[PDB]
């Protein structure tokens, strides 16, 4: 399967800048959202779940396609709550309609993490909507309820090694687990709609309790009132992950720039793009631009 990318015609720039703009001028307003945690979290959220189903065996899933509008994608159990972040967007493709779905949902997981103040996220355009048949079959994204050896050999088949891993998980600082949504409940931190290094601090500082929650579910459970999931915990306890874990929260500047390099490549993953393609775009936020 090969899947070139392809910029939509005559865009540039400033066009998804506009894109970027409209996304991040809502987050803005639209801030009651789940208990004033407002729309970041899901969006990104939204983002790796189109990107997860790549396969690198034979290229199928992944961002490129869009293939989350089809009903199967979109009623897949693992997705569910995300119906929330694509009514976030669909206003902002209504009013620009020439925009591919993949690249919708992908800059607006970027567009939410920069707005957090998170590092800055390289993102390119190109990606092409493809027809219902291209969309993955439902199980292609990871159970939270297992431990270390799960996750990494679930990533292999995205291809990031333990250090994409561990950097790519920082994400769940962000937003909450919702009972009704996944069987899990709870906030990892005090800062979940400020990207931070925290998810990092908290698994190495807080006292975590192995307690079941109201779905009947084991869930690891802080004083604090805080929660991780077992995939979660299973950072600390294989050797190689605990001792990126610690890196990571000794050094916030590494973690950002290691989460920007492998929440970029989740992104692309699957895509060829022409050697006469644009440059990635680097966005300003609303505050760089006064706006
Ligand atoms: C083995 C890996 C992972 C598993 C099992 C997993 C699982 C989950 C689960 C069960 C939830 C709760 C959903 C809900 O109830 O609403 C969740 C939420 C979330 N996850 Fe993951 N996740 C994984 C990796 C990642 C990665 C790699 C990212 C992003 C780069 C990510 C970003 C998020 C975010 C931001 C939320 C919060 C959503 C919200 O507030 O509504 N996840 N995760």
């Amino acid at each position: 399967l090969v899947h070139v990318a392809s910029v939509e015609k005559g865009r540039s720039y400033e066009d998804f800048q506009k894109v970027y703009n409209a996304i991040a001028l809502k987050l803005r307003e639209d801030d009651e959202y789940d208990n004033y945690i407002g729309y970041g979290p899901v969006l990104v959220r939204l983002a790796w779940h189109i990107s997860g189903t790549w396969d690198k065996h034979d290229n199928t899933g992944g961002s490129y396609g869009g293939t989350y509008r089809f009903k199967k994608e979109f009623n897949d159990p693992s997705n569910a709550g995300l119906q929330n972040g694509f009514k976030f967007l669909e206003p902002i493709h209504k009013e620009f309609p020439w925009i591919s779905s993949g690249d919708l949902f992908s800059l607006g997981g970027v567009t939410a993490v920069q707005e957090m103040q998170g590092p800055k996220i390289p993102w390119r355009c190109g990606r092409v909507d493809t027809p219902e048949d291209t969309t993955p079959d439902n199980g292609r994204l990871p159970d939270a309820d297992k431990d270390a050896g799960y996750v990494r050999t679930f990533f292999q088949r995205l291809n990031m090694n333990d250090r994409e891993v561990v950097a790519l998980m920082g994400a769940h600082a962000l937003g909450k687990t919702h009972l009704k949504n996944s069987g899990y409940e709870g906030p990892g931190g005090a800062a979940n709609n400020v990207f931070t290094n925290e998810f990092y601090l908290n698994l190495l500082n807080e006292d975590w309790k192995l307690e079941k929650n109201d779905a009947n579910n084991e869930q690891w459970d802080s004083k604090s009132g805080y929660m991780m999931l077992p995939t979660d915990y299973s950072l600390i306890q294989d050797p190689k992950y605990l001792s990126i874990v610690k890196e990571y929260a000794n050094d916030q500047d590494k973690f950002f720039k290691d989460f920007s390099k492998a929440f970029e490549k989740l992104l692309e993953d699957g895509i060829t793009f022409p050697k006469d393609a644009p440059s990635p775009f680097i966005f300003k936020t609303l505050e760089e631009q006064g706006l």
